[PDB]
């Protein structure tokens, strides 16, 4: 049993629990993605990379809650990992506006759970939100729309020389 | 249209944009401090860098509101800079605390703005102000009233020889 | 008052002043459009970046023009920046047009004080212009003129496709 | 006799040789200043090293008339070089103005040049004025105006203590 734990409800430690599940997640789903644009018959490398690289974030996430929660003297539990919503992800612009979908709910989460630490008086919590991911998320989603109104505009006629191009010139690859 | 906006109220985007001419006009108030402090008749170099340099941070304090007014989904609207309140501004003493009388201001429009965004569950935003301003003015804050003490305690007598000395000795140039 | 002032008229020393808020007026508009280019809703890195650098370019113009009032023993007059002529700024062409229209009545106020300070035979105005402003303004016009040019070029049949390849190609991102 | 002269008006010829004798004798005039200030009566290093580098300063401008009276094809013509006005020069300020003064009635020999130049319709020696001379006496005049401000502003109750800390806290030693 912990001798640490202070001023951590039982309420904020399962929350923290769940979200620790929706980053992994949201991890597992971007590697479905990253894994989709590497397909022969897909193959935008560029894609393929911006998501495994958000894979990664998602996992880091992750971790750093889980950190958290043994440091404040909470328990960590797991549970299933649902697996991602799609198989396959359609066009590069079909998959940047689940990406913002996915990471609309991953925000809204972090909100959720900002709220509750502040209603449970606990400053610590919401301190650690503030300092590694609220910020953190809204620069990703900044990054996520300025992409969706590239890829949007590239469409117009001629979709294919569009989707290659804002891979190529846009995307690191 | 915003893809991306999410929890970001349109009061505090109002009260954002607001704040941005608030410190535009800080900086253009520093601005003509500065250059009253080059005149021939003045000539305080270390005066006129003190308050340059000021005007420069004003500056980029409200492009730093304005980047996140994006990042948020807001939409920046500018008003007119309504020019400084003095064509001259004095003694080094005055200038101080004309100065120290606009960083109150200042001051006192972020805590609002830390309340309204409280008041609307918007972390972000508080934790925005509070990393990259709130502070920061705090600083500035107590260095104006450490100048000032300063500027005071060598008055006395000779106003003259206490305002040459505080800055050849305080001031940088 | 001034113990230095020799060969510089009052109507010089107005001319001055007004094309000191004529300046910081034109680094309000490009503020203005630069922020415009990084709404998430029109995401065109090089375009922000092409009018935040003439933002500052602007800035640093009305700065040396202070300089130089103070130089010549003239008295610096701020008045209130007009807010700019438009919230928002259309696609880069309707940008780019705008910026030349701008610069083009900069340009001829420049003309109109050189010519002012020749009619008041001021050589070291005329001098001060000719060598700081007239041929950057001549190469920044040849520029944007260069700029809309192949701007235009690439609208005919698939303008998004061209406003990207613009931004992506030709301005530094 | 020259078989490059072209456009090169006596006038003109006449009167930059009368302009070297004035930078000659400004010369002369701040090589007294300099070695009074070194007095060990006087002793006031700063004030001393500023005049001798205006000294120098002078004797370079002279020098690059007496070239360019050569590159146009006309004859250098020298006079006698008349003694400084004083043989003893006062306090710093009485100096200081004394120096502003000189400076002054060399600025208004440089533009009554200028003016003879344009009226002559000879650019060179226009340009020659403006890109080596008027803004480089400008800029001396407007530190010899700052200097007297803060030369001023020190005298008050204490002149000697005054004397005494602008020398060592504002001139180089
Ligand atoms: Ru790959
Ligand atoms: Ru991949
Ligand atoms: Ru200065
Ligand atoms: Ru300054
Ligand atoms: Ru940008
Ligand atoms: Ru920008
Ligand atoms: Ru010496
Ligand atoms: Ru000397």
């Amino acid at each position: 049993s912990s001798q640490i734990r202070q001023n951590y409800s039982t309420e904020v430690e399962a929350a923290v629990n769940r979200l620790v599940n929706l980053y992994l997640r949201a991890s597992y789903t971007y590697l479905s993605l990253g894994f989709y644009f590497d397909r022969d018959d897909v193959a935008l490398e560029g894609v393929c990379h911006f998501f495994c690289e958000l894979a990664e974030e998602k996992r880091e996430g992750a971790e750093r809650l889980l950190k958290m929660q043994n440091q404040r003297g909470g328990r960590a539990l797991f549970q299933d990992l649902q697996k991602p919503s799609q198989d396959e992800w359609g066009t590069t612009l079909d998959a940047m506006k689940a990406a913002i979908v996915l990471e609309k709910s991953l925000n809204q989460a972090l909100l959720d759970l900002h709220a509750l630490g502040s209603a449970q008086a606990d400053p610590h919590l919401c301190d650690f939100l503030e300092s590694h991911f609220l910020d953190e998320e809204v620069k990703l989603i900044k990054k996520m729309g300025d992409h969706l109104t590239n890829i949007q505009r590239l469409v117009g006629s001629q979709a294919g020389l569009g989707e290659y191009l804002f891979e190529r010139l846009t995307l690191k690859h």
